């Protein structure tokens, strides 16, 4: 569990701050979760273009939603980063320049994963292999649980020894992404983007999302470096929640409202 965000402490340190940082997950966070129903209403866009017209601020959304849509919806809000398909298109603030991370990346990892995937493929009646230009994929829905396993520590002593890549379960599935596609690995790099210099470290940094995977966020920032006082790290949720944010906020609606305090800072 969490205490309720601290509004008045958020206020004061963001007041104080020289340089601010926002992550924001989009689906559950910027806007309630629904059954391409979730478009940004007004009132969500008119916030953030208010936030990233600061110029001490860098802003940044963070979604898997597919390019197009942040693209669509947002793109016309030049100071803000965004990130989406999972870390896979990335747009800098103020840049027009939407880069494809997978093609800067070595992906020569993909043939030892598909080696180790064929391994067990031939040995687990009923799964399969799934290739994508970014993950690779071991399907094993149709012993499965047991064989993932074994799977995961052949991955571990060899492709993933040498290669920056990480290695995520499904539901009845084993995946094999570049560590670029993890959110933890996407806030990290924003904070070290700055440098290493103390003085030229952001003085706020305002993270926020609600599911396991932004979970990955808040752990990354406790390996920050940044003075507790200046980090915000918020999940979207229960009062009851386990987390690794030191915060929450109950609805997205009070995600919005807090941001138009700071707005109104
Ligand atoms: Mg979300």
């Amino acid at each position: 569990g969490t205490p309720a965000l601290d509004r008045a402490k958020l206020l004061k340190q963001y007041r104080k701050a020289r340089k601010r940082l926002f992550m924001f997950d989009y689906d559950g966070t910027l806007t309630p979760i629904v059954k391409q129903a979730a478009i940004p209403s007004d009132r969500v866009l008119r916030t953030l273009k208010t936030l990233a017209a600061d110029p001490r601020n860098a802003v940044w959304i963070i979604s898997g939603r597919d390019q197009a849509f942040l693209d669509e919806w947002m793109g016309h809000i030049p100071e803000l980063g965004l990130s989406a398909e999972h870390g896979c298109f990335i747009r800098q603030p103020r840049s027009d320049d939407w880069e494809n991370l997978a093609e800067s990346s070595d992906m020569g990892w993909q043939k030892e994963v598909m080696e180790v995937f064929q391994h067990f493929t031939e040995r687990t009646q009923g799964s399969f292999i799934e290739r994508k230009r970014v993950a690779l994929t071991w399907h094993y829905r149709r012993y499965g649980a047991f064989q993932a396993r074994e799977c995961r520590k052949m991955l571990e002593e060899t492709v993933a020894k040498r290669w920056e890549v990480e290695v995520m379960a499904g539901k009845a599935n084993l995946e094999v992404r570049p560590t670029f596609v993890n959110k933890g690995f996407i806030a990290a790099r924003l904070v070290q983007e700055y440098g290493t210099d103390p003085a030229q470290a952001p003085e706020f940094v305002l993270c926020l999302g609600d599911d396991f995977t932004d979970e990955d966020m808040f752990r990354a920032l406790k390996k920050s470096g940044l003075p507790a006082g200046h980090v915000f790290s918020v999940t979207v949720g229960a009062s009851s929640k386990q987390t690794e944010a030191s915060w929450h906020l109950l609805e997205p609606a009070d995600v919005i409202g807090t941001i138009s305090m700071l707005n109104n800072s």
